[PDB]
């Protein structure tokens, strides 16, 4: 026996499956994407504009250097922190930016916001 903690851990090659692979840095994305990134973080872009400069920089923003994404066996997509040893079952990044949105738009606001 091992006569104290057992590393008897669970083995598979389909969790293995890492998907970051290409990322570009350069490119400039139209109005219109500016305008979904804004929407799908929750933002009136038409009346809060400041917020879609957060949006611009949003779309074109990639993961933390410790976060990227990977296949778990069930047959499904999760994200992977390899220097924490932690999971997540969305984005890091866009989970990030929802909570920069908020934030920003709270002191915008100074706590009145609506």
């Amino acid at each position: 026996g091992p006569l104290g903690s057992m590393a008897g851990r669970p083995l598979r090659i389909g969790d293995q499956l890492v998907l970051e692979e290409d990322y570009d840095e350069t490119y400039i994305p139209s109005e219109q994407e500016i305008l979904e990134f804004a929407r799908e973080i929750g933002i009136d872009p038409i009346k809060e504009p400041e917020l879609m400069w957060l949006a611009r920089e949003g779309i074109v923003a990639p993961l933390p250097g410790e976060w990227k994404p990977c296949q778990d066996i069930t047959g499904d997509i999760y994200y992977f922190n390899f220097a924490n040893g932690q999971s997540m079952w969305d984005h890091p990044c866009d989970e990030h930016y929802r909570s920069l949105v908020i934030q920003e738009r709270a002191k915008l606001s100074t706590s009145g916001a609506i």
